[PDB]
């Protein structure tokens, strides 16, 4: 399914090229710009563990999800992945634990050593 497709087809967007964050573009965005470090970004997303059954979405909570890019407000895979996206783009991201919650985990939602899968839609981004 979508996570295996990312394994097979995803672009490795890590600096180290360790296949820790793999991306597939599912919808091409608009324009040319991608967000800068410190930009306020606006997204919709859905996420899940690759193993077991825990699913999370911005769509429930009744609004875009906002954060400052590249400042450690979200897991490393997001800082890396969202920085690659154009406005309007949708991607799928497969995130190995080294770019997520690592050996520690974050319970109840996240076990130790968890690979995560996300669908992210970049709605907008603005310099702080
Ligand atoms: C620097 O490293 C970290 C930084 C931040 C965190 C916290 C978890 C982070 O969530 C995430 O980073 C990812 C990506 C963004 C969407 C949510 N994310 C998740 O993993 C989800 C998530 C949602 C959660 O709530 C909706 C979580 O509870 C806080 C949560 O806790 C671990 C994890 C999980 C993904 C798959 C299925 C289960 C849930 C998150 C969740 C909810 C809101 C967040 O930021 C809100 C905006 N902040 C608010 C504070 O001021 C700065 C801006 C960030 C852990 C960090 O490592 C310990």
């Amino acid at each position: 399914g979508a996570p295996a497709t990312v394994t097979e087809q995803g672009e490795d967007i890590t600096s180290k090229k360790d296949r820790g964050v793999l991306k597939i573009v599912k919808r091409v965005g608009n324009g040319e710009e991608t967000p800068m470090i410190g930009d306020k970004v606006y997204v919709h997303y859905k996420g899940k563990l690759s193993n077991g059954k825990k699913f999370d979405s911005s769509h429930d909570r009744n609004e875009p999800f906002v954060f400052s890019l590249g400042k450690g407000q979200v897991i490393k895979a997001w800082d890396i992945g969202v920085a690659t996206m154009k406005k309007g783009e949708i991607c799928h991201l497969l995130c190995k634990p080294e770019y997520a919650y690592g050996s520690a985990g974050s319970l109840p939602k996240i076990p130790s050593n968890a690979t995560l899968f996300f669908e992210i839609e970049l709605l907008d981004f603005k310099g702080e």
